């Protein structure tokens, strides 16, 4: 019945511009070489086991659902739930393993596939089948060029309609937003930059942020930077999209232990225990593929997930105290500020411009970078949401910590444009 | 907490060789087409709802699960969850849709994909999260060439490691498997031969079935006719496996309406309805994806799925009347007989020269041609395996309807090799 966060795991989040990527100009080019799909996916099972509790006793779990997008396209690998079984002894030929003959799945929602599994597990936990579950998110994104990438992210759109926009698919649906955004004043690239500006600065404090490295003004996030370029092709929207406007093409992995109040006392924690935190509701909402709405600047699908979430909790947005929302692009966390409810609508530039998001901001948003600057392994975010709530809550997030412990926190996870969402209240214990 | 089969739909399953595939042969080459994804969905969520008493009350689904394999390779399109929401109005712009905002999304374990998507609307139904789900399971394989296809379907085997084996993967494992199964004696590529003859002639009364029209002698079957090649190209597996021995690559969907008791009151029906059949139970094995046992003769994971499934519902296999089971190779048939019991260890080849499994016999299996003949759409299979046992109990199967209407029925839905499992016990009401 109530869902309770045990523990989890978050990799650093990879890719071009992070000096754990290798790439021809990092010392080990031609000597090592980065993680695969297999490869992060094991660290990500043995990682989130560690830090949850479950070494030596990995056969209480009692499924595994695993969250990813395009690692058929890729990777070539699709089939991911034996995969996941054979993650926690991977490279160990003939080893024992607690994991075998349980129930595994991949669920699959573009960027949302990390929340749906978060759902389908807690489901699961609901119905009688299980008492402790595994939800696992990985991606690996960098074994193709950039315009390629575009072309797979774009499996993510309705293909057949949107693919003729650009190669940069989905960046181009976003640029579109912000061109009628930009006509009914609803918000600026001003305000947007600023956006940038603050995920860069939160990812700078974030050991495992993709962009912990690389530093931003607001300046050189507003377009005032020779090489942050206007990309896209398509000459209808190419103006309203800088290269700091978009998240990263990043390789990594997140995963989360969930428990039911059978599963606390099999694990031989009471629901009072000061390390958990609890799933108070979660919810999810889903539009049609086929057809989008004339408001751009309203994330209709997602707003329905948030309400949707909010009310089963019995909260408003203003008892939040921290939340996590998907950044894909500078206009988008715009966007997810109004679905979520924290602006009114055509308000959130009044948060972005008085800093109310920031750390020190009554209301911190992707306070360890977001999509942005953390990074944006497709299917480990709806799970890397969940676990930034989850770390705030317990104090570990060392210089980025807020100074505040938040006692309420929400997540909203998409997938598309604005196609797919999923959104949870978290409470902390 | 119950779980009730309401209704459901299949589509023809179509592929080459098929005359409702359109070909440079076929009357309307050049005038009209085979179905898009898009569209074999669309007409299998909407007979679905049609089927099951929905139309015109289609809001009170509660959510839809798709299930699929390849989409995002054979149809560049993931993101099924919203091209299900967008499924009921398909190319009617504009139009009222009764599922807007619904959840939704899409599941994937390879071949058991639609299984899968089965047990994971049965947990939504049995967490108080839904009262009545739709399970839909689409694959449209047949546009790429057989080779293309072929490296896409590897996505199911630990692709880093089985690709090299052939170019035909998937193919070439099975042809590993039954070298070992000759070498121990265990059948024999006659007994394949007669899965094979009984399946097409099955097909033979199934106007759905992509190998309807295609007749098949045992002797044809078992390597009398030149055109039945042994195509592989591996030289150590080549002998061991005939085009006869293969399912086929086809194009269609299938769907299932699922309800509690709670649903049931919602749609004005009772639990004690005729039309309905209970999901006495449904179980999940999963093994490691990249270790093989040794065993050739014996498919661990899905005799895992079929024992857990039958124990949860307190049979023996000696009480199934029918059984629909994963015949992706005649080889696969006669050790899924294996796996679900209804054979012993080595006696798989007693029942297939004995005629046990025919429509005649006292265990019917694959009544209608199974993968081998009624075709094998990959995220459709899990869920005509459960609407093919359905129809044997609700006498809806017309020519090669049995003639003793079964009361207990089992499926067992195959994904890779052997690496997922689900297995359902039905029960007729
Ligand atoms: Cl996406
Ligand atoms: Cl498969």
């Amino acid at each position: 019945s109530r869902v309770f966060i045990v523990g989890g795991h978050i990799t650093p989040f990879v890719g071009k511009g992070s000096p754990l990527f290798i790439d021809k100009k990092h010392p080990d080019f031609g000597k090592k070489k980065n993680m695969t799909l297999e490869e992060i996916l094991a660290t990500t099972v043995q990682g989130t086991m560690e830090h949850s509790g479950l070494s030596g006793r990995e056969g209480i779990v009692d499924q595994v659902v695993v969250g990813n997008f395009l690692g058929e396209l890729f990777s070539s690998q699709g089939h991911l739930g034996p995969a996941a079984i054979g993650s926690l002894t991977y490279g160990q030929a003939g080893s024992k393993n607690p994991l075998m003959y349980k129930p595994a799945m991949r669920v699959e929602g573009a960027s949302a596939s990390g929340g749906l599994a978060v759902i389908s597990a807690m489901n699961a936990l609901k119905s009688g089948s299980a008492d402790i579950t595994l939800a696992v998110g990985v991606e690996v994104q960098t074994t193709a060029s950039a315009r390629v990438g575009g072309d797979y992210l774009a499996r993510a759109a309705d293909y057949q309609r949107q693919r003729q926009l650009d190669d940069f698919t989905f960046p181009c649906l976003f640029a579109k937003r912000m061109k009628y955004i930009a006509e009914h004043n609803h918000f600026t690239m001003e305000d947007t930059a600023r956006v940038a500006a603050k995920a860069y600065a939160n990812g700078n404090k974030n050991p495992l942020a993709h962009m912990h490295t690389r530093k931003l003004t607001f300046e050189q996030c507003n377009g005032e930077d020779p090489s942050n370029v206007k990309f896209l092709g398509n000459e209808t929207y190419k103006e309203y999209l800088r290269m700091t406007d978009c998240s990263q093409v990043s390789d990594g992995g997140a995963g989360v232990v969930l428990a039911n109040e059978e599963g606390l006392r099999k694990m031989g924690l009471s629901p009072n225990d000061s390390r958990l935190v609890e799933i108070k509701s979660i919810a999810c909402a889903v539009s049609n593929l086929y057809e989008d709405p004339d408001d751009a600047c309203c994330m209709f699908t997602s707003r329905q997930a948030a309400q949707k979430a909010l009310s089963m909790a019995n909260i408003k947005p203003s008892d939040l105290n921290v939340a996590e929302v998907h950044d894909c692009f500078t206009i988008a966390e715009m966007l997810m500020y109004e679905a979520l409810g924290i602006a009114e609508y055509g308000h959130a530039k009044d948060l972005i411009r008085n800093g109310d998001t920031t750390l020190e901001g009554r209301i911190p948003v992707n306070t360890g970078g977001g999509l942005l600057s953390f990074g944006h392994p497709v299917g480990a975010t709806g799970i890397k949401q969940i676990m930034e709530v989850y770390r705030q809550m317990k104090g570990q997030c060392e210089a980025y910590q807020m100074k505040k412990i938040p006692a309420l926190g929400a997540t909203l996870n998409m997938g598309g444009d604005d196609k797919t969402a999923v959104s949870a209240v978290l409470q902390n214990i």
